[PDB]
């Protein structure tokens, strides 16, 4: 039983570091990343990302919907190449299966 909920928080933590521009289009734009896990907007958005994962792992991901949802936000495939990284130090911090290739899927839409 691995732990996404400790993945995707950690994959954050990676993101927001290496891009602090990113957490800007987001609920909790200007937060702190040591506080994240306490805050509200925060804790709903990791939620659904982990509902996503398990959605890949049970085989209902919609990655053609992901996808243009974020082009709709002006996410695309840099972002997507920049998550693909800080995806995969995160799962192997957590002895975690790779999800290189949902992100791949993914990035074949955007
Ligand atoms: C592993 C890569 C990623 C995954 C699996 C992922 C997944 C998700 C999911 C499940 C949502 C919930 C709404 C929806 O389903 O559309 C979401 C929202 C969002 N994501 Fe991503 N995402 C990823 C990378 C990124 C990156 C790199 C950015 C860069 C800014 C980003 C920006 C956003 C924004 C702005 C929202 C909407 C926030 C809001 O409505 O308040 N995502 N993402």
């Amino acid at each position: 039983m691995v732990n996404w909920a400790a993945v995707v928080d950690d994959f954050f933590q990676e993101l927001f570091k290496a891009h602090p521009e990113y957490q800007n289009k987001f609920g909790f734009k200007g937060v702190a990343l040591g506080s994240l896990k306490g805050n509200a907007a925060y804790k709903t958005l990791a939620g659904k990302v982990v509902d996503y994962i398990n959605a890949w792992i049970g085989g209902s991901a919609d990655a053609a919907g992901l996808a243009s949802r974020h082009k709709g936000r002006n996410v695309g495939s840099a972002e997507f190449h920049n998550a693909k990284a800080c995806l995969a130090k995160a799962c192997s911090a957590h002895g975690a299966p790779d999800l290189g290739h949902a992100i791949d899927d993914i990035l074949s839409h955007l």
